[PDB]
């Protein structure tokens, strides 16, 4: 067998991404989403309630499919990271990225010793199909794509130091933890916020790394793919679950 | 402690219940459908992969909520309902009625012993609180609700049989098993099949029982409610994440 | 490694075994239960929501313990019998027996052919150790034991024929499926009731079967140990676990 | 999307398909065999700990890999047969076959009304992808392949009864069943057994339907083979595990 | 929908709260816990073998009863605690707090920016009903309670200083930790523990934070109500559950 | 009940201990290798899809065998080292130790307060049987085993450090780790890595503690025996289970 060719890492070059944030936290859930023609899920370790097994039955569910996994562990945590990266996810979304020194730790976490610190385990991991991909060790590092979240005000302040990291594929922005970050919580619309983000998006694309963001507004999601922006999330499963069935349920009762 | 009140059975007499189909087969998306404020949830472990253990699971995310849980079983089968009554569902849908003695063993696998032959073990029984509810043995069958499927052509022709059980609170029309029994297979929304079932809704509430159906068309929904059927599911969770997720891509991606 | 000796089994000729009920339905309660000393433990497939799964991981914790493992399936069902029986529970508890031919059918359904109907699929059994137990096929039936419960008025009605049964090993008498049978439901207690279960416990052993009840009145359970009964469940874990909490917080307040 | 292409079927009259049997009752474990290169892996839910729910599990393991998964349900009930199929299970093998009534009987459970009665719930189903596959309940008749076995002396009795069954794709042979209802239990390989066995192939193979058996037998295996046997069974998960680690462990320990 | 209010936090200043330990890692076993009537139910993340996905169980089973739910983490770490406030915990016991600075940190850990580090997801969060609770973001932080244990040396030689920290709510004392911080493991019933035990109560009460506390022995836990204790553990879920068995088997054997 | 005695530790000093690596992450896979025969058994959190939970399943699984557990946790991480004793692991396997700074944190992580820093929690734990125990506290630390793991250039350039730490009872050399941290990623078999392995190996042996290792490699596992390794893993489940499958499929298909 060969290794699972990172498609969302080509694609970061060359078209943008809709994606689908999954936080249903369930293998049958993340196969409905995986039904649906998404170029990306986030399968969600940081806000769902989600751990290397439940996380695992979903990249099992959505590798039948050719929507692309990327996976947000709860922290940039070294050994988290070894796990979720041996089950076989390609792509992790690390949050709250705050420096050019951890940018660098989360490069080196992704990659094998000897210029990373990928824990080796290869006879044992899903990632290598247990061996059954003959050359894993030697063609593993080339497959995975390291995202990492810009969402706060050292991680604005470190920006520029952040987008000089090899290694670092994208920039994520996360508008909920930015606007409560600056004194808009609940809040991302206001122009404050909104002129900042846009700001980062060109300063990200300026540096030859992909940006990607969440917006489950339309009319800011369409402007976002606009400017440029090469990962673009439309919407959450648990907020669309509880939104369809609400306004199903106004149709009839009050 | 006292024994749970039965809502949704009282109000078969009182008003018109708005219900939600629930296949999602889990806990936390069961929890999700609660908080919406439907009537009655069907959890569905005839045509989701639910069991026992996972419809437990769903009955406690769904007990902290005012919505009322209906269980449907796979089948009429006796042990399953003494095991799903004892895990403390207070109303069963039982699919594919076809007789006045299937009905009436459905009504007695409901009841205790003299008078049924539900299975008595009410220390062990979420039912009873594991007797912290003292008197259960003497209160539960009151709380409890029969519904039965009919949803072919040997169940409209004992129909009036069927209304004739003492101990059958409601008749639920299906029309996906029943426009199928037709030679209608896909296509409920045919005269031939919609003249059927307004005619048996008009028979159910002539003998004095609860009529019931589901429809996920708003326009049918609505005309069943106009006939006074007494409990209506208006969507099915699956299919309102499924075509939620669609409708959201299709503004983004063709 | 030679087959599992059935010391439950054994016993019935030898001493009196007194039982613990084990409806918490979970791995790790059933280990607690399996710490304390009981000579055997009930996995309860009836009135707990156990699964074949759940059922599995509780012979797995009480299985580095001394206490027997006695499965009550849900009925006397062949096809749940033979899944039982590969999961590795050497001693079943068959509900709601009512007749010499149905006692007869249980006793096949625990046997391999071509004597039985017990389903053979050694390799694949924790039964057979997956065939570590190298002669199993040939050793199984020995260390198979099968109790039966009379409960109903239906099996009192066929006591004699049930007795005559060779396979049968034991007549478990259920209290409360029997004292709701009789029109006491919830009052065991009655001289009525009790006089019925004496004699059938004198009916059980002049057969040369061994007799078996539940009784968590310690009045009741010694006076069915006086008579010689051979098998004496004293208490059920879900009883223990709310009666211990509730007496404990009466300490302190109401 | 369109509906899955039973391979497994297409190729009962093109090939002979080498299979695995999957008794490890697990995701991570079926994934495991599913990278092998099996024609087709059997998910056993009548040998080894399965329900739906862990069936579920390992069809969406095994969907991201050419290998064709069959489902072994525990009996021939018509209710357990639906939720299967509801889960996405195209071909099923249907253990204790006995008359051409029964075969029928399966037929018809594997097929929608009004030629069948498989219940019809097309939104709530992964085998309709919750109705992504837009024309399923037109299409999935013709994509559905039943298996019967017979391995039993009444099977054998009834074998020119049940090779005349109209929508019967194949029978299996189920040697350790078939070998122990003769009176040779365990020991399939005696000339008695193999000499019914190869009569039992070339009848199933001259009324123009697939022949089956598993044989763990490397000789036994190809000798089937030889005879033109369309779908055989090499090899079971639990004993190749057993086995490779007793092997493993002799080389350094007696 | 309005936030769920913490009646827990509001009886810190107004009663005395009676609680129970909850290990036994279980959804079913915290629901019969739930059932009892204590003021308060503790479920361990720290000594039972619970994670963030048991845990949620365990909150979704008691949110339908009265007694309010406190939730133990494995330690003091921000990421986990932002996943257990994500997953509805609304107040939390955090171990082993040995200074001002780490108090502080877990203060900020269960509060919004900009004030706190909470991270922000709340269209994911069951604690926001998936912000079916359309205020959660401004209401969140008011109904969060945070508690601290001292049950250290270097916790006791940072007291007076952990209780001037605002945000604060309630300090619980650890006897099982102190004891053996002190060099009397297994011994917190000597006078040399005690005495420390009482003077930190009475330090706790005086600087106007709740005092919390666990014994099993009736007498202690009696003492500490009697000096104004708000918050009394008074027993263990596991304990109980052993003790009971031990005891009713002591009635018919050794 | 007294404390289970640690086997594994005592034959550190007395004999060569053969042992297999448990990575199928499941409770019945580790009872499938449990009876194989092994001397222990590595349990392993780091490169397998474990939790706190997965692990305590697979100690039930095992307890009923004379192999004895070895559970290897995913970091050096202080609380995780608390559940996993708690759970009843006896013997931890440290990945990635540097120094004998992080050796001597380790062994506290392993010892009760005052002489260690492990959480006290014995009426919950596994360990103590929930106190049934009656002296755990007193009686624990001595049957505790700590292994660590040299498997990097820092940690052998530490290595005489490490080897001078009391309460260190075995030094693992993890090849796959090693090699790749020598620039030999894939190729352990190498001399430059050999070279180093074996002088390591006489140097653990040397300073009087246990000497351990992983090899599948038959020759090189004979070699590392002869050397007088006192704990050599041979082989791997999922590796064994992929070989025997490919190795049965090629005598059938190319
Ligand atoms: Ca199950
Ligand atoms: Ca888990
Ligand atoms: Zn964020
Ligand atoms: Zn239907
Ligand atoms: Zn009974
Ligand atoms: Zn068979
Ligand atoms: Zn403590
Ligand atoms: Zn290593």
């Amino acid at each position: 067998m060969v290794n699972t060719v990172n498609y969302f890492k080509q694609k970061l070059k060359t078209e943008q991404q809709i994606g689908m944030w999954v936080g249903l936290a369930d293998g049958y859930c993340a196969e409905i989403a995986a039904n649906v023609g998404y170029d990306w899920l986030l399968i969600d370790g940081e806000h769902a309630p989600n751990d290397v097994r439940s996380i695992l039955a979903q990249l099992q569910s959505i590798a039948a499919y050719p929507s692309q996994a990327v996976v947000r562990p709860v922290s940039g945590d070294v050994p988290l990271i070894k796990q979720l990266l041996d089950i076989g996810a390609q792509t992790l979304l690390i949050p709250m990225v705050e420096s050019a020194e951890q940018a660098e730790l989360m490069v080196k976490a992704t990659r094998y010793p000897p210029e990373g610190i990928r824990g080796v385990g290869a006879a044992l991991a899903r990632a290598s199909r247990w061996n059954n991909i003959s050359d894993y060790l030697q063609t593993a590092d080339e497959q995975i794509c390291l995202l990492v979240q810009v969402e706060s005000k050292k991680g604005l302040d470190n920006l520029d130091e952040i987008l000089n990291v090899d290694g670092v594929d994208g920039i994520f922005i996360g508008p909920a933890d930015l606007s409560a970050a600056l004194g808009y919580r609940g809040n991302p619309g206001h122009e404050f916020v909104q002129n900042i983000i846009v700001q980062t998006i060109q300063k990200i694309r300026a540096a030859g790394k992909a940006a990607g963001i969440l917006s489950a507004d339309e009319k800011l999601a369409k402007q976002y793919l606009e400017l440029g922006t090469e990962f673009v999330a439309v919407g959450v499963d648990t907020s669309l679950l509880m939104k369809s069935m609400k306004q199903l349920l106004s149709k009839f009762k009050n």
